[PDB]
């Protein structure tokens, strides 16, 4: 008998993977921000008071002067 | 008679190379994930009295004693 | 009778099929720095100075001249 | 009488599996939306600084007469 | 006649043996979040008051205007 | 001396197995905010303070008459 | 006589049809939707009535009012 | 002469059954996803303009200058 | 005896069929940058200027007074 | 007879795979917000009351002391 | 007669990949940053202090045009 | 002499428009974009906090006489 | 009597080669430093002395007679 | 009688004949760097009052005249 | 026993493909977008405010009180 007719093989599909790998996004949440941080301000912060001036009781004042005549 | 009486067969193919892509991975990320908020907004309060109450040396009077006479 | 031989792609074509799991890329983590200000405040000017002056001071004419006899 | 062994076709040495996907998975941060600075504090018009009258010195500047004489 | 078969070549499987691989599906597309945003207000600290003279007066006492009396 | 071929029972393949489908399917998330947080209440109102009316006390010893010794 | 009968057939293979849906995706970058918005430029009036000096000056109330300026006797 | 057992009746030969779709027929539904826009920033200035005039102009400045009103002069 | 009996023009091929070969996952379309909208009502747009404009310290010339009144003769 | 006749009807289409896939469109740039705004500040001239240009009574001369001319 | 046969042959070439339209390689898309906005000089407004606070009066109070008898 | 044409053409591995077809392209730029509009800050501009110039004549000459100069 | 047939392997199958596999394809460039944009706003250099907030003068003797 | 119709062994011409270049970017990253703006030269406001003094009239009046 | 072998081509990986044919793809960079030498400001000095004259005022000059 002729026995030679063999056909293909088991051929090899699941054979060899082509590059594995999971997708390009790691990361994480960004880096160096900026100043910030709200306070306070400390309202009352203009022009004082100029030489605030003072109680000014009597100005010169000619106190009952004397007048020598005898 | 006979001719291919062997038994050439079936010979078990390779298995092709599958998809090859870019491996990559992920993760929690993001950015501005240190907002350094130096800022910090702390600006004083006043500095200084409110409206600087004058009226304060109140040295006023007539001056010397009154001495009349005539 | 008859040579009939192995028949068909026998002898192992071979990389017929594509077992993988391409990926895409790498990692592009993270992107965005900024997003903060900085608007520390600054003390106003002082807030008054407490009463300065004072221009009560009298003129002392406290009966200039000896009083009359 | 035995002679043709019939050479028995390799299918393929393959498996019936199902996509296996699930390779690792697991590398979230559920996203971000509460992005590390939310904290809504609405704040604004703090104490109004009620400045009112600061009596200084009262007064009536009583009228000096001359109708004392004994 | 008849004889006898066989030969059978590499049977592996009539399937699709599927092994997940590395990293992939958690709960990444989750959006959350809580402090959303705020902003509004920034009401500088309530407008309290302009201050005013509390006790204004008329200075003096002394009088005495050309009195040869009293 | 050799019979007809009897028969090769096929063996029982298709292949695939993909035996490695690395990174599922969005594989971990994070970041996603919105705006800001953290307000802190602006300073007071910057009216006048307490205006120190003037030092200018009850002026009530003016009044002297005086006239005439007799 | 007769060439014997049948010997060898085959049935290819039951359909496996269209081939195991597989997994899909999630939403593809599903954010919390809407533009944030932020605090407005000038949100709340903390002090944006009177910004000029509406005031008075001083003349009236005690101007130049003294009494009995004097003259002769 | 008899039938020594021929070889016919291919029920099927390369009509393959099996193969449905194949190539990954549909790719499962791709959900739509959702997302924030250019998120607004200052928007919305019903405050204090940023003009804080001065000190009301003082009611009570300015000492008017008097007659002095001194007194008689015999 | 025996006569000749086709032992191949029967088949063609006998069985095959690959089978159901998985269908994809399209993952889902993505989706926009940020959380929600609403741009708030309760942070710090901090309104400048102040009723300290306002002023108005008195309204007379409160500073002077005096008034003492002297005689005239 | 040697042998009889047969046919190879043609064997080999039928098995439509894949290469290497697409991938998909990725995804678009996501434009995020502007930093923030500059630094603080109350936009103006903060003006502050310097000082008095009338020294007590302004230009008054009143000259206390000044002679009546009680003649 | 004679024998005679043969296997292998006929096949028409198995159907070949079409492939994929356009490029493969699905890229991916990243988070834009913002502009830090203009900027501006902690302080205020105002001014008006020109007459800001009396000090000493000139050389004397007040108006005084007091003088006292002199003269015949 | 009757010969018999092939039987079993040989059935290489046909290949197929692979999976997703759709070029990836990835929608927009694929990237973090350019920063979005510098939020223009307010800010102060130059304090002039010393006016001390009203054109105020505040002065004074001197005590005129005893009066009456004879 | 018959002879046999032709069995050319694959006359013609192939021959053109397919474009070098797998280039890592040299020649790209991205996030260029850090675009900054340096450009002092406002002239950064300190600036001078402004203008100078001029003091009030000073005057002695306006004359004065004492003893004539 | 006798032949073998055209056998001269299996020539499969090779395989691999359209295209094997994925292509690729390259070396990422280009030069830029340029480090951020500056800031306006902040007018430190100008000085003040050098010698604002005494300005004014002091006569000194003599004495015993 | 004859036998007639026209021929064939009998083996071949002609194609074989090749590696890496040079940069078919490219990654443009965004450029360097702004204008580079970070600078930063500074405060100004203040100049001093115009010195009028240092303490000269006084009390002008009248006369001695001869009496």
């Amino acid at each position: 008998l002729q026995g030679a007719p063999g056909a293909p093989g088991s051929q090899g599909a699941p054979g060899l993977q082509g590059a594995p790998g999971a997708p390009g996004s790691q990361g994480a949440p960004g880096l160096q921000g900026a100043p910030g941080a709200p306070g306070s301000q400390g309202a009352p912060g203009l022009q004082g008071a100029p030489g605030a001036p003072g109680s000014q009781g009597a100005p010169g004042l000619q106190g009952a002067p004397g007048a020598p005549g005898s």
